[PDB]
């Protein structure tokens, strides 16, 4: 109809722009030049739209897409309207089953590149040449909730990477915590059923705060390690860009000589580690249930590409038994103070998808998708995972040919004797559909193992024992890793952990379940146990108070790599600041604030009590991003209030509340000139306090103080001060 | 490896070769230069094989495809064998549901072209110019049987054509008889359940000769007309090349002025019409159940392209009620005496598929797929057909994106706002997935109806009446069309119809049902009635004898276009002759025989009592295509026995039976020199018999009498003489 | 309504009758007194028909099952005809994928009874008591052909028995020859692809007589033992009642003490062994493609019950 | 049918009518009912046409649509009164 506005304002600029600045859009419309080989091979299935006639699926042009065919304009719909019928039919079949676990996820395209050849330890082609680029597709996710639940729940996050190598798809399907809850895959369905919504009423969504989770945990102490991690701030990351990633299981690297090495896979966030605080995370599920999805997407459109360093913990075959814990036990971490992570390569995520359904929702990852140069181990959880995935994927995607869906295909077409199945797209021409054959001179052919481009051979690990359904006795230790984790956290991290356990156990209706969790916490650490106990109105028995603590892990009293914050790794590029305007902002302060933010790659959003524009003292017209209520403090990393007619907003409940919520959630607050009248709102002494930047104006110094606070992410020293303000 | 023979005799030549000369092969390897737009756009999905490494579906190379992974070479299979599991999994899911009806079918690629422009009567783009070449994909099929049943059963045949036009797909989904068994689609599941295998035990396959079929026919006299056609020789085609094709329903052609014309579609075989005889047909379901599928594929590989003339019966709107039957009643035909068929264009099938499953099994046809220039009518069977197809196709193929399976795709990409669904291949980039929208400037957009390239508009037919579940009174006449068909058949064709009803009714267990059918035949024609009654040991009653025959159809009393044979139209090109050899063949006859057959494009198969070769009297070395028992006479159109050492085979029971069988089935037999010794086996008088070529040697003249007989297909005058042939 | 004949000859006698005397019927109407534990528990799902009104799937009675709803008796069919839509819709979805292998098969219900207690060698509840009977469900089949293929082809036959024991279902999934064609399950799809119809033209149905099968056999000599049996008259049995059956693999019997014993399972036809000859078998696929299915069902209706040891 | 898995979704417990339904529809994925009707079509004489159509009436009758008069041309048009 030519409904677009005459001005071109409906379509974003195909260049990197700041979050909130332009309508977001499909990846290849937004960043047409961001390319790689996999992204280039997808061009054959991308479809355009502009300037085409509207058609049926069979190519017939549609004249009237507003009406059904009927006998009279007020008469009955006629069965012969095939156009109406195809439209409703497709719509009626849009949905597919969501993943059993990790149904909520957000994904992006990018590339990986190794720093140096790793040929001495692995013949994996993607690790052999630093001038070589392997396209990747990453999907991050939550675990428990549906595809439509909230992003910022407390939970473990999945972190799956598909590597389209030259010798096959390698999928590195890991999580954001280095261990899992259970030891043997046989218990996956019991554990997952316990954390998922309870069967009689399907409640609660996206939460482990319910009886069944804690019943299970209280009966299966192998779970306490990963439960500590989830109860901590690790359970509620600030963003997918600011969390670690782990393969979890011990795998094998295999070189050209046949030497096998043990490896654990790590991803280090180049943006540093950072998480929200519980009240903030919970509230954020209400105000913006898509916060992680949006943030990841907008980060990529702004050019703040999520960057991660692939790292390896390497353990020679001869040191297999040299630890306190079993290397093949997935509830056990390998302390970096014992086995350091070696830097291997870098992954950059620089393009969003075009169609979430087509690329994200249909993407299929599998930990069994390994390439020559890698191999498994006998880890019993990994071993049972090797059976799931493909199984579930055919159910979910419609057939065994789901490897032909565009996102899932290798960069080089495969050749084998597999035929038919639902929705077969390739048309095979080989005369032979079996091997060995003589009618196609045996093609395609087997390829011996070799140093490069050889066929897949499993490592000839020795196998010895009886056929038994038995847990290895070396896996029977459950409290020493949870304790190592506990001792490595800072004091404010310990309290957050205490509050995580306290909050969750309080949603457990059956009191005895709470008491049993407390009993288990008393086997990890007495100080942890007493503080949780106290929050539940429980007193430990004398016996509980004398439980002897678990042994150290290989003599360690702590390991600082396990804390999010003990060792500062801050980075503010990509963070965002809220700027509370008034109806006559001193433009001098605004100019100084925005330019300083911009120099460090920090984003800003101009907020007011209404939408539209406000005009600064010199006549500068300032466009408003969102209102105070519309873009709450939960969504920003810090707040700045410029001088101006402060009386315009000083009595605005939403304005004041904005600073109270941000102060409560430990965020840096900066007040310029008369904005300092808000100090009374958050009870700040005349003197001032650490975490509150204030001055007569927003000069250079003022912005450097604010940015330094931003580099340390939150104002932990404010904790005792927040207790009292009602917010 | 190198399993193929060093001579290179595993590969068939990429040139037209006669039936059984070379191993058959996928169309693209057999005839790589036979092309059309559709065939060329499928090129992006065709896969090679030669010279490729064997890989998983993820592209990982397989070293050993002979063995499962185990703990020790005599041990248990390990769950971690992802190669085995991938291979078994895909194998586990190969099969998809067969079509509910017309499961058994054979298909080929080709092209259509009009003879002249039809723009005075339709704006359909494919009919607009004789230079407009339209790619087609045709699927011929039986109706009742499963995907694995026999080709030469007695049954109706389906004849489906997919036209890939420049304005969308138009599927012409017809049968090989001009009417259907029932009038309203409400009864399709009742009719089909009655003809299909009975529910308690699932017998019988591919046969209407059981009680439920004949019970339903006896209780539903609307069925009698198509029943007549099925029981005639029309029900047992020689081949898909030698049968007619019909759309059955009256449709509409709409021109650019908006004028509507009623039309019925015809497909006229340029190879002419030909059918087997019942016992040959039933015997052939056991010696070669794939006969028709085989013959179609090999005709094409030989360059004997199946060719059909598209024909239209055109009826002015104003003539709607000018006949003594309803135009909209699908159990009524339109005699070509009353409304002649106008030749409109020709279709040629010239290329077999590459993979049966991918292109034939997954093909989807819909009578509802029409294009501007065409429209429906109120025919109640066609109307209800538009509630089916799509629905069934989504459960067979697996999803609402089956239009994206390569064979089903329109030549040019479609644009609409439909999204997702299982196995979505298209990656959409439109910022808008709805309309109207301003964010993509309302694209893709509607297009008004017009002369060419316009959107679809239904002809505005007036609808008047009450919402009722009621049969039109005009449709209640069930006997005059069956009688017209009966009076138009030759006397041997009449006799074949009697035998069909008699044979079928003999298999009905409940005698009362046999009598109810005979009672129906008495309403059609007394002679047919008595003849069937007599074969069942039934005596017509007094009352049945005085039944007045139904009225003539618009004065007609026969219509030679309804008979298969009344008007000679045979074609010998592509037929096959069996040549019975001996160890001392007279090479003077072979050359002459082969020189004469090849001049009229008749193929030959050299048959002996063992395989390998025989040596001619002059030393010519003859390769044997098959044995007498391996390639029985049922598979040829005529049998020739050249002179030589007849003593070598005169006492061969297989040789003698071959001629007795060919004789009984009315096929031409040629006997040279001492071959006239075989006359005794088929008891032929010394002066000879019309239909038995005999001469002193196989000269030109002898070959000419053989070719002339073959042009007449079968020797109808031998019928009375086969009675006393124990074969 | 009065469609059945007045004499009542539309209905088969509910008693053992010989082949072709009466129209065959569903077992429970043919032999209502026949019973076993599994046949009795299938009762809650069986449905009658006589004297019931015709209804939709939601229980709405149907008045006119002959016509679609339209605007005028000659007018267009309306989308609001929910009775027509349901009927066509269920019809449209009737078929399911056939089995990958063994798609063509015939089955029947029955019972098993051990001659004596086997507790010395196995703790299996179904072999512990001679007065204890186990309901079974057996399906015989060919291997290569589709569900609509012919019975008397030359092929191996499947012999599968479902034991409904008191401690769980035990399925004995065997064949009518004591060995299989291949050694490692990894090659099953290769082998099966070779015997099945060749990929380009989907020919030939229900036959191993084509190039790919013999090619595979010639390159894989492990197949020659089962090939020998298939090329013999074992490949074309007279009936499923007159062929042997085998588990093929060595399994294990475990007693209460934990003592293992190697075992191979066998089925002996009390009717003895009998096969057709090649030409009779091939012509039969043309004259009666359902010969073995018919024969089995008819033997049961006649009281000539398939018996196996 | 796509969501729940087949045309027999009326047989999932929660969806079943209180009184058994009877018709000639057969098969489909996950068929729970075991039909014993000798006939799977109508009209049939082998089960004396059961189950049968029931004429409409005041109580317990077959479904009959109201006979609304239909008048107009086949159009893809919004009624102007809806505007
Ligand atoms: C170390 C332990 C595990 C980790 C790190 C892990 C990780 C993941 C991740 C990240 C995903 C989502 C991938 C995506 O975004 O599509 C996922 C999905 C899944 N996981 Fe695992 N998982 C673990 C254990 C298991 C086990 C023991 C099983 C069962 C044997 C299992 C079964 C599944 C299934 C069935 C899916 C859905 C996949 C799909 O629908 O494509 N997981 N897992
Ligand atoms: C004049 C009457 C009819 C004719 C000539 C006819 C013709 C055909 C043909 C030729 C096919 C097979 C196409 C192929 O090769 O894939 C077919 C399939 C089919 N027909 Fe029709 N048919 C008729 C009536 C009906 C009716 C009344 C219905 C239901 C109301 C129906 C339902 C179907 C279904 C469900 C299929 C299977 C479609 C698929 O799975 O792709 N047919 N019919
Ligand atoms: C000793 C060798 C084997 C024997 C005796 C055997 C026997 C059978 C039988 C009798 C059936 C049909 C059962 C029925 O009536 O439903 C069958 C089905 C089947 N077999 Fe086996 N088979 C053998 C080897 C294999 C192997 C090695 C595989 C795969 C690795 C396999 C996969 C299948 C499949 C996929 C089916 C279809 C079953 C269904 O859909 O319900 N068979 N087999």
């Amino acid at each position: 109809d030519s409904l677009a506005p005459e001005d071109g304002s409906h379509r974003p600029a195909a260049e990197p722009t700041p979050p909130g600045a332009q309508p977001t859009a499909p990846g290849s419309l937004k960043a047409p030049d961001t390319r790689n080989e996999k992204l280039n091979s997808l061009e054959d299935v991308r479809k355009g739209s502009e300037n085409y006639a509207l058609t049926t699926n069979q190519g017939v042009r549609i004249a009237d897409d507003q009406n059904s065919l009927r006998a009279g304009s007020r008469g009955p719909t006629l069965l012969e309207d095939f156009i109406l019928r195809e439209k409703i039919t497709h719509f009626d079949h849009e949905r597919i089953p969501e993943r059993i676990v990790n149904a909520r996820g957000s994904a992006a395209h990018g590339y990986f590149q190794p720093y140096k050849s790793l040929s001495d330890i692995t013949k994996a082609d993607f690790l052999s040449d630093p001038n070589k680029i392997t396209p990747v597709f990453v999907r991050f996710s939550t675990v428990q909730g549906g595809a439509g639940s909230a992003d910022t729940v407390r939970d473990i996050r999945g972190f799956a990477t598909k590597f389209y190598t030259e010798e096959g798809i390698f999928d590195l399907v890991g999580n954001n915590t280095p261990i899992f809850f259970i030891q043997d895959a046989h218990k996956f369905p019991d554990f997952v059923h316990a954390v998922k919504p309870e069967p009689h009423w399907a409640i609660p969504q996206g939460q482990s705060a319910h009886d069944t989770f804690w019943d299970y945990v209280s009966l299966q102490p192998e779970t306490l390690h990963n439960v500590m991690w989830a109860m901590s701030d690790r359970g509620i990351p600030r963003s997918y860009r600011t969390m670690e990633g782990f393969g979890i299981h011990t795998f094998r690297l295999i070189n050209a000589e046949g030497k096998a090495t043990f490896v654990r896979f790590h991803w280090k966030p180049l943006a540093g580690k950072a998480s929200l605080v519980w009240d903030e995370a919970q509230k954020l599920t209400g105000r913006d249930p898509d916060f992680h999805r949006r943030e990841l997407w907008e980060a990529i459109e702004a050019g703040d590409f999520p960057e991660y360093e692939l790292g390896f913990q390497l353990i020679p075959e001869e040191d297999e038994f040299k630890f306190d814990f079993d290397l093949l036990d997935p509830t056990k971490l390998i302390p970096e103070e014992l086995v350091p992570v070696q830097r291997v390569g870098k992954m950059v995520l620089n393009r969003n998808p075009d169609n979430f359904f087509a690329e994200n929702e249909q993407a299929a990852f599998h930990p069994g998708h390994i390439v020559p140069g890698l191999d498994f181990t006998n880890d019993p959880l990994l071993q049972g995972r090797l059976f799931s995935y493909t199984d579930t994927q055919i159910s979910r995607l419609g057939g065994p040919n789901f490897h032909e869906i565009p996102i899932n295909r290798p960069t080089c077409p495969y050749h084998n004797f597999q035929r038919d199945g639902m929705h077969r797209m390739g048309i095979d021409t080989n005369p032979a559909n079996y091997e060995p054959n003589s009618i196609n001179d045996n093609w395609p052919r087997e390829t011996p193992p070799g140093p490069k481009r050889g066929g897949f051979e499993s490592y000839q690990e020795r196998v010895e024992g009886n056929k038994v359904r038995e847990r290895s006795p070396s896996f029977g230790e459950y409290y020493s890793h949870p304790r190592l984790f506990w001792l490595s956290q800072t004091p404010f991290e310990q309290r957050h952990i205490v509050d995580g356990f306290s909050f969750e156990l309080s949603k457990v209706v059956r009191p005895y379940i709470r008491e049993r969790v407390v009993d288990q916490l008393a086997h990890i650490d007495l100080t942890l146990a007493q503080a949780v106990a106290k929050n539940l109105g429980i007193e430990l028995t004398d016996d509980q108070l004398n439980i002897t603590p678990p042994p150290d892990v290989n003599g360690l009293k702590k390991d600082p790599s396990l804390s999010l914050y003990a060792i500062p790794d801050g980075d503010v590029k990509g963070r965002v600041v809220a700027i509370l305007l008034n109806d006559e902002v001193r433009s001098a302060d605004l100019l100084a604030i925005l330019k300083a933010l911009k120099a460090k790659g920090v984003h800003a959003k101009l907020l007011y009590s209404r939408m539209g524009e406000v005009t600064a003292d010199d006549g500068t017209v300032l466009p408003i991003a969102a209102t105070f209520a519309g873009a709450p403090s939960l969504t920003v990393d810090a707040v700045i209030v410029p001088c101006g007619n402060i009386a315009d907003i000083a009595d605005n409940g939403d304005a004041n509340y904005y600073l109270m919520e941000a102060y409560k959630h430990l965020k840096p607050i900066a007040l310029a000139g008369d904005a300092r009248k808000f100090k009374a709102t958050i009870k700040i002494a005349d003197q001032g306090e650490e975490g509150i930047v204030e001055a007569d104006s927003a000069d250079g110094s003022f912005m450097d103080e604010l940015l330094t606070l931003m580099a340390a992410h939150r104002v932990w020293s404010r904790i005792p001060k927040i207790d009292k303000i009602p917010a």
